[PDB]
């Protein structure tokens, strides 16, 4: 309830969370987002540690199956910037900044941390394939690797894509998508932390 | 009114802005954020028509069908000099998801470093202390085409590279691919990267 | 823009040690952007083992990998078993640096809190599990900015005890091609990492 420590700039999971996440499971893993407002960029760092179930010890000889090789984690936001229920993320401990925690009241508004709506459209998709006026699947996409341990020996496809849900009727979204064509033999989902940015929705008029 | 010196971009969603093979064959999205020190820029590429607009290397082998370069030449000031690959229409100081009405007189501090990355090295038989980092004005990574995993494409951002127009600064984008891609549009995955700011002139 | 940038210069003359004192020329540039830090990092090495690597002629595996550590106290200040020289590591003024050693930096350190110096879960419950690999960026960097040279290269936070050094960021770089006289000159690398806080002044 009020603090002179509480930055606005940062939008986070807090650095070292409790289990905040669902990959199988409810609480199964410890997602550490933060998102840095930089005017009209959000810089983003992201990592993801799995404590229990079945990517907390990756071991595809044992579980060769397709789904035991990928998975995603969604962030759905309303109209005003706010987590939704359907998210993997726990919302308890995703809030503004106040020093390694979060502020003493749940957030009312963070659209200035949305991914763009402009720049990256919830699209539409009817008969004119290319009239030249085509939109861009690619742009609301980042595709890189993490590597499992830090160890540069196990990498992870990770796509970070901007405003591709719909679930729950969210205004805007960030997913990350994990995959591995490697048959990892017992090897936790650890992921190291990947640095990214994307171009931010303004805040409303008045 | 709501005109951001902040922020040097292309708009987020422009109109045909640039030259890959020919006049508006693409839309270049680049913004350029000012983090003090350094430029914190994200860009994607989606070609629209021409040689690169639905990329088939079985129909057209042969490595000019698989590489191109999108150049960005810089005057003293920071103003879009005209050899560019962009079209300085609406490429200004950000308002409220457009452009401020004025073209831009000066954007120095968005430039890349001329002492960071000067424009020409050639190290003679210079002493070893006295060698200056070719690699240092370069970044090396991919972006993914249709934002595919299995569809990367080496990616080079260049500062201070650029000699045409007689330009003092420049950022260069340089694709190029191995893969035999059938039919494949060029739309690129959005490359975070940052470069060292030249200062403001005088008494900055 | 001068007290939110901590830099070893855009252009350093030799600043640090890959294998002898001086040998190599670290640009590193820490932007503050609030609850992060903003980097760019390129290494040139200029002289020894590194400067020219040849696998065929050296083929041993202490020739195909090293280690750059900037060691930091409490207070922020470089430590002298530092990779790092400090003489040219200090806040920004225009392309060069400030007239004195800078006496705090504490809030370009990599949090301690996100990135525990040492976090090992020996009888620890999952809930309490740490994570080794959220201390790490891992990526490769180029060597001459030719895409056909790739280098591992992983920065790490907080990972050394050197010096009873308090907080740390390491460049581990290492290769499996035989590269044949290749110069160590590596492409710019943007990374960012969560920034320790301010001590609560006044309170
Ligand atoms: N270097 C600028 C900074 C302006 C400011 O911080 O307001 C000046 O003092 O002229």
């Amino acid at each position: 309830v009020g603090n002179k420590n509480n930055d606005k700039l940062t939008l986070w999971t807090t650095p070292d969370p409790s289990p905040n996440c669902k990959v199988s499971e409810e609480k199964d893993s410890k997602l550490t987002l933060v998102l840095t407002k930089c005017g009209s960029q959000i810089l983003a760092s992201v990592s993801l540690l799995v404590v229990k179930g079945k990517f907390a010890n990756i071991n595809n000889e044992t579980n060769p199956g397709e789904d035991y090789k990928k998975f995603s984690v969604k962030l759905l936001f309303d109209a005003n910037g706010k987590l939704l229920t359907g998210s993997s993320l726990d919302g308890n401990y995703w809030n503004y900044k106040n020093k390694d925690s979060v502020i003493g009241s749940p957030y009312e508004n963070a659209v200035p941390f949305m991914p763009n709506s402009t720049a990256y459209p919830k699209i539409i998709n009817n008969g004119t394939a290319n009239p030249e006026d085509k939109k861009s699947a690619a742009k609301k996409t980042i595709v890189t690797n993490v590597y499992l341990g830090g160890d540069a020996g196990q990498p992870v496809a990770t796509t970070v894509s901007f405003n591709k849900e719909t679930e729950s009727n969210c205004v805007y979204s960030i997913t990350f998508d994990f995959a591995w064509n490697k048959t990892y033999k017992n090897v936790p989902f650890d992921s190291s932390s990947l640095t990214f940015s994307y171009i931010a929705q303004d805040a409303e008029d008045k």
